[PDB]
């Protein structure tokens, strides 16, 4: 018994963090073989930052102005060359703990594990989910840029968020493993801010699964309803439209519990028309919307 | 920015989990230099466990009956013995990824991170805090026993906690590595309670100044109290008295906030008394006791 958010084990991916400095900026890695990746705004200072030349920036530089290190020991710099917002520095030296891995892009509602870093040295593993507005609401100061996101699925790490900036909010952009930003953001410092989010009603509606395996059951109804009738409050209340994709995927938690999707649509309905009453679910008195179907399926049965 | 329940790299303590089985029974074992430390209930039966006589049941095993997997590897155990309510199997080799680290049994209000496991493989990290009544509220199913809870500070890894079980209300029980129970938990199927719980009051104060720290100052009054009339109100609703020692303890939340802790606690009355009014205080619409003063300071700033 008991729901908590649970990260994946972190050990895969400490193995591969590093520190890198580029002038008097030092920042996170990932090295992977004998490729070192990280954010390219390494290379600028303050005044390069707000109208950066990438490309011109990176051209004047040697490899030898690439400092890598892998806990004690320098790693030497045999080749430097980008792919859109993140660099890539080669290296002499191939990663003997590099996990069986993939660079993969998720889509808004899903989550994943963030080992945040500081100089290349991890200091701690959280879960977080791509909001809609493509935002992380993620927990990160000064030198965590570089850190990474993760998912572990089956012996496998699929790399999917790597740190850039944090947006005036205080959440956080980022971009994928080939670095292309989630979200309308670039590495530059002008104005920038996260769009208005929205709700990831799948996921509420998962966790209000795992609350009733939980044995927590008070906002159970007799009622059902369409899935139009629903997707008219879900708008309403500022969350995201629920398809018949995500019908599918609740399948499982629907059978396991005898509470069809449309049944618990019902009672999330009555909850965002009247509210808690006084009461909690799984401990909270707000409805949870970072656990994924999956998320829910391998906590309440497996490992 | 940004304020989450984290939890401490996992990696040092992956290295050391191992499977246990006796009979029928498996469970989890951690593996350090050359002993692996697992709960002693791995040599009941379903008959046993009503009344275990484990001297007994312990006197009647030897060492080849249980077998310790490391991965794909079998460990030859070579030894065993019991301390308290952990079992000590000596095994033939050394865990060559043994970590630094240390055994500290915790007090009530202190956090640290668990480590799910199943067959010992690894299958989630999380944050947990010893509450008032010595118990945890994780996430552990049949198989879970013998996970365990760790900090990782500087880089040493300080075991605190081995999971043995799980009490009538979902919460649960377990011991230090020197195999003494937290609370006055036994490791026999008797009918036993957690006892009521409450808030823990220190951790909820550093939360605040968590919250003050990133921005947030909506909750803050005009009021001070006295360190009685703060636990006479907090008392009436199960919040842990504070004591002199947690005030010294938020001294330096204090400093960097210029809040006088008593100051706080005016401000906390006023939070219990209303409630939030809607508001929410690092995206939290309860009053969150599982931060400790040095996890606020380790994460803020
Ligand atoms: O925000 C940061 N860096 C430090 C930091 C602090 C806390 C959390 N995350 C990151 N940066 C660097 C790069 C950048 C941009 F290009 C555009 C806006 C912001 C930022
Ligand atoms: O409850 C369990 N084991 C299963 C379990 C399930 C979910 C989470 N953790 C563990 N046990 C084993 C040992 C024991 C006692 F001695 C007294 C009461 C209970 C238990
Ligand atoms: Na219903």
């Amino acid at each position: 018994s008991g729901f908590r958010k649970m990260a994946f084990p972190s050990g895969k991916v400490e193995g591969c963090m590093v520190q890198v400095t580029c002038g008097t900026t030092t920042l996170n890695g990932l090295w992977l073989d004998d490729v070192v990746y990280c954010p390219r705004h390494v290379i600028c200072t303050s005044e390069d930052m707000l109208n950066p030349n990438y490309e011109d920036l990176l051209i004047r530089k040697s490899n030898h102005n690439f400092l890598v290190q892998a806990g004690n020991v320098q790693l030497r710099v045999i080749g430097h060359s980008m792919q859109n917002c993140v660099l890539k520095l080669k290296v002499d030296t191939a990663n003997p703990k590099t996990p069986k891995y993939k660079f993969v892009r998720i889509q808004p509602g899903q989550t994943f594990s963030v080992l945040a870093c500081y100089n290349g040295s991890p200091s701690g593993v959280y879960q977080c989910a791509m909001r809609p507005n493509f935002t992380i609401k993620g927990s990160f100061l000064n030198g965590s840029c570089g850190s990474v996101g993760f998912n572990i699925d089956y012996d496998c790490v699929s790399f999917c968020y790597m740190h850039h900036m944090e947006l005036p909010t205080g959440v956080h952009a980022g971009t994928d493993l080939e670095g292309n930003f989630y979200g309308p953001f670039v590495d530059r410092q002008t104005a920038q801010a996260a769009g208005t989010d929205t709700t990831i009603t799948v996921n509420v509606l998962a966790w209000l699964y795992a609350a009733v395996i939980n044995g927590d059951r008070w906002f159970l109804n007799r009622f059902t309803t369409t899935l139009n009738d629903f997707n008219l409050v879900a708008m309403k209340y500022n969350y995201e439209p629920l398809t018949q994709d995500h019908v599918d995927i609740l399948g499982p938690l629907s059978a396991q519990t005898g509470i069809a999707v449309l049944d618990m649509c019902a009672s999330l309905k009555e909850l965002l028309q009247n509210g808690m009453n006084g009461r909690t679910i799984l401990g909270s008195a707000l409805l949870e919307d970072e656990f994924t179907p999956f998320d829910v399926v391998r906590q309440c049965s497996g490992v």
